[PDB]
C-alpha cells in the first residue's frame, strides 16, 4: 500500500503472485468489520406474485421437461446471482402438481417443508409416510431418505428450507439415490411414538441429533399460541413480550432445535402489537402465515400481506407490527451461531 | 480377629474404643458384598386390604386428631421398623376425605402423586392449581410450594412417592411453611404452556432440573401405550419387547427424568406376555393400575390383582406375566444409580 | 397420635402391624427437618494418637493374623458403632508393614489413597504400577483392579477414603477377586500420557467417568498453591479468599471431579488467615498435612496439629484459622449432592 | 432447461429476474455433490521461499509504510484471489521486526500464534503478558484484547491462524480498538494457574468457551510425544497408530478443543512411519516443524522439508511419510464440522 514503489518492491510482488502469497499491507477491503455487514440485503417477496409465477410454472413446465424440479428459488439481490436467500440458507417455493411424485434420495444437508397451500401429499421419510397439510412443518433431517407422492388431483405449495449455502461454502455436501408402496396413513410412526406430551417411548431412550417427529401439525401450533395469549388475558406469564405469543419447534429427545443447523419458530402477535427492535447475529426468514401487518428493516417499513416472505441478514435491525392478529412462521441459522459462540443480541428495550 | 489375645492386645482395643477407632481385622460382616444384598426384601401389598384400612382410617381419624396426616405408609419388613418401602424411597397411600385441605409447605425432598381413585382435588404447586383424577401423575418437585384442596364430598386415594429415605440417610433435608383463593381450573398454567407435542414456549428457553409439567394426564398415557401395541400389530418397531408397550415420564426441557432422584414409567403388557427376568441396580415399586397377572421375585410367583403394589429391592431378579391386558405404574431410584455410574443390568435374554 | 383410643382403633393398629403399614399420624420423629441434622457429629482425631496405635498395630498384628487388614477405621461417635466417618464416606489409616503385599481385587465402590508417611510402595491399578510417596493422591476408581507391593523394609501410612457407607446404604456394592510381576517404574503409564498440562493424547479422545491419572504427585500440588499465594503478593486474582490458596483435584478428560462420588481438594492458608464460616450440604474430612492452626465447628474451637484429621457433617458451620502456613488435604461427598441438585451453601461473608 | 422455449416462457423468465426468483430447473451446476468437492485445492508452500520473501519484506516495508501489517497471507490458488488458505481458515506468516509493537484490539474471530523462529516477544492477552518462543502455541481467543511487543533487536516469525474466512462468509465479525506497561514475565498468570497437571484452581470452577491457557509451551509438547514413542517401545498402548505419536491441544476446563472454531494438534512420526490414507470432512493445515518426509494428496507425492506448510481441503485423501523423525504442527476447522454433525472419516485401514 504505502511501501516505496521501487524496482525491488515490484520484484517482491512478482515473487508473491508466483508463490501464491498475498501480503496484508496491500489489502484495502473490510478485513474485520466493526459489526457484521452482510453481502445479503433485506428483501421481501410478495405471495400474490410468487403464487402467480408458481401457477404459470405449473402450465409451462411439465414432468419430463423440468417439472421434477418445479421449484422457485428465492435469491438475495446481494448474493451475486446465487439462488440463496441468505449466506447460510436456501428457501424456495416447491409447486407440486396433480399426482406428482419424486423418488427417494438422501443428502447431508438438513431440510424442512412448511406447507402453505394444499393437502393430501405424503413425504415418505426413511420409509415412514408423513401426511402434509396447510400449516404443518415437516422435517427431512440430514441423511434421511426422503421422497414424496401427491395422492390428489390438486397441486400443493410448500416452503423448502435448506442449509445448502452453508453446506456449499463449508464443503460438507454428500448425496445418495435410493431404490414403490404409496401408503397414505393419517399420521406417521414418528408422530405416533413421539407426539404425546411429556411421554417418551422406552424403545427411544437414546437422544438424537435431529428430532424424530416427522410433522409438527398445525392443530398443536395453533393451540399453543392461543393458550399463551389467553394466559396473558388472565395475568399469567406466557408471552415473550406484551401481545407476542411464540413457540420454538424442538427435538423432544433433547429439548433443543429441530436440526443442528436450522431453528424453526412460530409467532402470533395480537393486533397492534409492535415488537422492540432487535439486532441478532446471523440470518432469519419469516413468512406471514395469516393476517396483516408490517416489518421495519434498517428503518424502512414494508407493509406485509398473507403469504409474504422476508429476510433479515446478520445484524440488520428489525421489528414487526401487527395490524390484525399477525401469524408468522420463522427460520434461521441461529443453532450455528450458538453452537460456535458467535451469537449476540441487542434489544431496543434493554 | 486372629491376633494373639494377649494383655497388650486388649490394651490396644481399649485404646481403640477410647479414640473411636474401629480396626478392619476384627470386622466380620459383609463389607463389600459380591453383588447387592439389600436389607429391604421383596414384598406385595394387596389393594383390597389397603383400601379397607384406608376407608376405616377415614372413620377413625378426623381432622384435629391425625386426619391431616391420614397417610398409610408402606414399610419394608426388612428395614428395622422404618416407614420406608425401599432404602431410597417412601411410598404411602394418602386418603383424603370430603372437602379436606392442606396448607402450603416446601421441602428439598422430591415427590410425586399418582391418583388411583377419585376426581376433583387440586394440588396447588407454586400458586399454579393442578386438577387430579384417576391415572394422573402429579409432580411436586423439590423446593416447590405445594398444598391442596378437595372440591368435593367424595374422598380420594393417591400414591405419595418421595425420596425421604435417601434424603434422611444422606442429610439433605430442608423444609419451610408457606402463607387462600381455592381456584378450580381444568388445566394448570404448566400444562397449558408445556403439553403441546414438540413445541416449547419462547418464554421457557432455560432448561430446568425438574419437569415444568404439573400433571401427566391419563388420556395421554393411554394413547401412547395403545399406539405402541397398534404399531406392533402393524409390523412397526415400538414396543421394548414383544407384547410390552412402555413409556417413561420425562421433563420436556431436557428429555430426561421427571425429577433428579426419581424415575416414573408406565407399562402396558398384552395378555400372555411374560417378561424376561431382570436384575437391575437399586429399587423399584410397581402398582397394578388395571388387569390381572403375576410377578416373580427370587423365583417366587405372586398373583397380582387391580391396585396391588410391590417392591423389587436392588439386584432382585424379577419379571411380570400378564393374564389379561396388564397396566402398571412404575417408579424407582434409577436416576440416582445412573447419575453416579452405579447402574448395572442383567437380562435373561442377553 | 391423637385419634380416640377405642377398641376399633386398636384393631386398626393391629391390622397395620400385620399388613406392614405404618400410619403417618402416629409418627413423632423429625420427618422432614428444617435443615440437615446429621446423626454424624463433628469430631477430631489426633495424629500423635493414631500413629501410636498404628505402630503398635504393626507389632501386634502380623500377616496371617489380621495384618492383611491392618487398617484403623475412623468411626463417627454418632453412627451407632459403624466404622463410618460420615454417613457417606469411609476413612481409615492403612498401616503397611515391611515388604507387605495385597493381591488384586475390584469393587464398584470408588476409592483414593492419600500418602501421609513413607515412600517406595506401588499400587498396581489395572496392571499399571503407580509409585507412592508423602503427599501423593492415588485413585483406584470403581471397577479398577488394584493391589499393591511394598518394595522396602520401611512401613507406610496412608488415608484410605472410600464411598463404602453410601454404597452400603444404597445397595450398589459389587466385588471380584483378580489373578505376580512386581515392577517398580518411577511414573505410571497414566501419568506419562496424562500429566502434561493442556495436552491430550489422540489415543484418549473418549471422556471417562473417572480420572485416568493414577497419581496426583506432591510436586505439582505444591507448585500450584505457591503460585496462587505469589499471584496474590503481585495484585493478581488467584486465591479464593484473601490468604487462601486452593486447588481441586480434577479428571482431565472432563474438567470434573476425580470420581463420581468423591471430591478431593488441597488447601494452603497463609499464616493468620481466618476463613469465613460455611454451612455446606453433605460431609467433608480434612487432614492437616503441614503447619498449625485450628478449626471451629458449631462454635467450638479445636487446636489442630500436623496430621490431625476432622469431620464436618452436613450443614455444620465450620471455619479454619492458620497459625503458621496451614496445608490441608480435603475430601467430601459433594459430587453426589451436586449431581442430584441437593447442594446448598451459606457463607458468613455473603 | 428443457421447458418449451416459447414466448410465454421467456415472459415467465423475465418476470423471474424482476422478482429475484431463480427456478431450480434451469440450474445446471453441482447443487448437492456426491461428496465434498472444494474450490480450495491441495497446496504446499516452501519455507525456504516464505522465509526469503519474509526477510525481504523486512527490508522493504518499514513501520509507517505497511510494516504494521507485515504479514504474508497464504492464498489457496482455488479461492478466487482471496487471502484464504481454505474456505474456513486464514493462515499467514507474521514477520515481526526488531523492537516492534502493536496496540491492543479485540475481534469476535478466534486466533492462535504458532512460533516458528525467534524468542522474547510478548503477546499481552487481556493484560496478561505471554512470552513467545520456537514451538509455543499461543491462543488469542475471540473477544480477548490482544497486542504485542518485541523486547529484542532480533525479528520473529509466527504462523497466524484465524477463522476469518468462516467469519466473513457467515457474517459474525465484530471488532474494537483498546487503549503501555511492557512487562516481560517468564510465564503468564494463565499458565501459573492452569499449567499444573490434573489440578484446577478453586477460583476457576466455571467452564470457559475457550482455553484459559495462554501458551502451550514447547517443553511440554515435546515430553508428551517422547513418552508416547517410549511407551510403544515398551509394549504399552499410547500411539494412535504404529510409529505415530500425537496430542491434541485442549481447553483444560472442559477437555475439549482450544477454541470453538479451531482444532490444534501436534504429530510426531518415527522414521519410516507411513500413515494410512484418510478422507476427513473440512480442511486442515500442517507445518513441518522438524525433520523430513513427504505428503500424498490426491495420489500426488510432495517431498517435504523443515518449515514447509500444506493444506488438505475437505475430503481430499491424504497421508504422511516420515523419512527422519517427522514433527508437524496441525490445525483445522474440525470443531465446526463436529459441533454441527457434519464430520465423517474414511481410513484406508478400516
Ligand atoms: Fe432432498
Ligand atoms: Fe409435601
Ligand atoms: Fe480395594
Ligand atoms: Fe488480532
Amino acid at each position: 500500500m504505502q511501501p516505496k514503489d521501487t524496482p525491488e518492491l515490484r520484484a517482491l510482488y512478482k515473487s508473491f503472485e508466483e508463490e501464491s502469497i498475498i501480503p496484508l499491507w496491500t489489502q484495502l477491503g473490510d478485513l474485520m468489520p466493526i459489526h457484521p455487514k452482510s453481502k445479503a440485503v433485506p428483501h421481501v417477496w410478495k405471495w400474490s406474485t410468487l403464487l402467480r409465477l408458481a401457477r404459470k410454472s405449473g402450465e409451462l413446465v411439465p414432468v419430463g421437461r423440468g417439472g421434477e424440479r418445479r421449484h422457485l428459488g428465492l435469491a438475495n439481490p446481494g448474493l451475486g446471482g446465487n439462488a440463496y436467500i441468505s449466506p447460510t440458507m436456501w428457501a424456495g417455493i416447491q409447486y407440486l402438481g396433480p399426482r406428482e411424485t419424486a423418488p427417494e434420495h438422501r443428502h447431508s444437508q438438513n431440510a424442512f417443508r412448511f406447507v402453505v397451500e394444499g393437502e393430501g401429499v405424503w413425504t415418505v421419510v426413511n420409509g415412514d409416510p408423513v401426511r402434509m397439510s396447510r400449516g404443518d412443518l415437516l422435517l427431512t433431517p440430514g441423511w434421511c431418505f426422503h421422497g414424496h407422492m401427491n395422492d390428489t388431483d390438486q397441486p400443493m405449495a410448500w416452503i423448502d428450507g435448506l442449509d445448502i449455502p452453508f453446506s456449499q461454502q463449508m464443503d460438507v455436501g454428500f448425496f445418495e439415490f435410493g431404490s414403490t408402496d404409496y401408503a397414505t396413513p393419517n399420521f406417521s410412526r414418528g408422530e405416533r411414538l413421539w407426539c404425546h406430551p411429556g411421554l417418551r417411548p422406552l424403545s427411544g431412550l437414546q437422544n438424537t441429533v435431529a428430532s424424530p417427529i416427522g410433522a409438527y401439525r398445525w392443530e398443536f401450533t395453533d393451540r399453543a399460541l392461543t393458550e399463551q395469549l389467553l394466559l396473558e388475558d388472565e395475568g399469567q406469564p406466557a408471552t415473550v413480550a406484551p401481545g407476542h405469543a411464540a413457540i420454538r419447534y424442538v427435538n423432544p429427545t433433547t429439548g433443543g432445535d429441530v436440526m443442528p443447523t436450522l431453528r424453526c419458530e412460530f409467532h402470533r402477535l395480537r393486533a397492534g402489537t409492535e415488537t422492540a427492535t432487535r439486532n441478532e447475529v446471523g440470518s432469519t426468514v419469516f413468512q406471514v402465515f395469516e393476517g396483516a401487518g408490517a416489518v421495519v428493516m434498517n428503518g424502512e417499513t414494508t407493509k406485509l400481506e398473507k403469504g409474504d416472505m422476508f429476510v433479515v441478514p446478520s445484524w440488520v435491525p428489525w421489528s414487526l407490527q401487527a395490524e390484525t392478529q399477525f401469524d408468522l412462521f420463522r427460520f434461521s441459522d441461529a443453532p450455528i451461531m450458538e453452537a460456535l459462540s458467535f451469537m449476540r443480541t441487542k434489544i431496543e428495550g434493554q
